[PDB]
């Protein structure tokens, strides 16, 4: 009867995936009419991304304090905000401003949206609502450059932003009248010294850490590469919107695959099987990704093709190590999701920056080398975690 409550934090998990996966595609748009430089299209997920490991960690124990439906609708409101007063920027240089308090609607997903289903609807409620909010994790930056694809052709990219603050809002009217609180901790002090020290305490776990890391660095090369498609393969390779299109899916279609697998051989083999399992296509994806770019700089298709190994690989492995790694602390729910969140933004954010340095200066090369450096980077973090 009230399952209607769910969809609606579905379609805002849905709408903060492809506001960041339509966007990349048509940031080009944006970069040729603000004018800055193609190095400054990945630098959109950046600021974005950099914006949801702000108060990731104090969101959680936040929403605890006042209320789960007040902070809800503040990031509900923060969103549609920042979708409509972006579009009246107008420069790059505070563009990047805008689309950064736009990436602090991330928190708002997890440390109370995620969390108010594991507040109020039960076990196996929860889990059919979190296989749901698992595929638009999947779906959203699967479809989503193809829509902002064939939404840079038939209309210009402002479009997005306003179906952006629309979709936010069917959700968020839909959250006006049909968003009951389940927070506990209601009338409690401004206990901020706890935190701090208590995130000190996981952070102090040298199994949890270096494998909150090498989720990171393995999850990386995928984003990486979704920041910098657009002018790897638009500029850079100079295609079409079809034609770059066409190499979002062969990657994503691999990893969807190995979603598909890892939840049917989530029977037939222990957890500590399946990374290294899903770990020898990983190996062998950005293994292959940048032996191909090695004399031949611009054959892309082998890159794409060597980034749909190291894609099926993500699907199997690095989900897997989620739990092992969350239970890699014997603590907190909350606190370990915020500390191994702030910790995959900082090595995704800052992975970018120089992965984008990585693509100009030394061009295709360079780029996959600093990929292949990160499944070496987790690798090496897998010799330290299992045996
Ligand atoms: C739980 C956080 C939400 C907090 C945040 O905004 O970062 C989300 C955001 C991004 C998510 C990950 C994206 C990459 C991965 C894709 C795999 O095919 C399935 C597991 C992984 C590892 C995901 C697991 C998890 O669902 C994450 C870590
Ligand atoms: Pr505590």
């Amino acid at each position: 009867q009230a399952l209607l409550f769910p969809l609606c934090l579905v379609l805002y998990t849905f709408s903060t995936y492809i506001g960041n996966m339509m966007i990349q595609p048509g940031m080009l748009a944006v970069v040729e009419q603000y004018q800055a430089g193609i190095d400054w299209v990945p630098t959109s997920m950046t600021a974005y991304l950099a914006g949801g490991m702000f108060l990731q960690w104090l969101l959680g124990p936040l929403s605890d304090r006042i209320g789960r439906r007040p902070v809800m609708l503040a990031g509900v409101v923060w969103f549609i905000v920042t979708c409509l007063a972006i579009l009246l920027a107008q420069n790059i240089e505070q563009f990047t401003l805008l689309r950064f308090l736009q990436g602090i609607s991330l928190c708002f997903i997890g440390a109370v949206g995620y969390a108010a289903i594991q507040e109020s609807f039960e076990e196996a409620v929860c889990i059919k609502i979190t296989a749901l909010m698992a595929n638009v994790e999947l779906i959203a930056p699967l479809l989503g450059p193809l829509v902002g694809a064939a939404w840079i052709h038939v209309l210009p990219w402002e479009g997005m932003f306003v179906l952006f603050a629309a979709l936010a809002a069917i959700s968020f009217f839909g959250l006006q009248r049909a968003m009951p609180e389940t927070a506990t901790r209601i009338g409690e002090k401004l206990s901020l010294k706890e935190l701090g020290r208590d995130y000190k305490l996981v952070l102090k776990n040298g199994r949890f850490v270096a494998g909150a890391l090498a989720l990171g660095f393995v999850s990386l090369p995928l984003l990486a590469w979704i920041a910098q498609s657009p002018i790897i393969i638009i500029t850079g390779e100079q295609l079409s919107s079809y034609e770059y299109g066409l190499l979002q899916v062969p990657i994503f279609g691999a990893l969807i695959a190995g979603n598909l697998l890892l939840a049917r051989l989530t029977s037939r083999r222990t957890v500590r099987s399946l990374i290294i399992m899903g770990g020898w296509p990983i190996m062998i994806g950005l293994l292959v990704a940048a032996a191909a770019t090695v004399i031949s700089s611009h054959a892309y298709l082998w890159m794409t093709a060597g980034l749909s190994i190291y894609a099926f690989g993500i699907g199997l492995a690095n989900a897997g190590l989620v739990r092992l790694t969350l239970f890699a602390s014997d603590m907190s729910k909350g606190t370990v999701s915020a500390a191994m969140g702030m910790l995959q933004m900082l090595i995704f954010t800052v992975g970018i920056e120089i992965s984008k340095h990585a693509w100009l200066n030394g061009g295709n090369g360079l780029f996959n080398l600093f990929n292949l450096v990160n499944g070496i980077l987790w690798l090496s973090l897998m010799v330290i975690f299992l045996k």
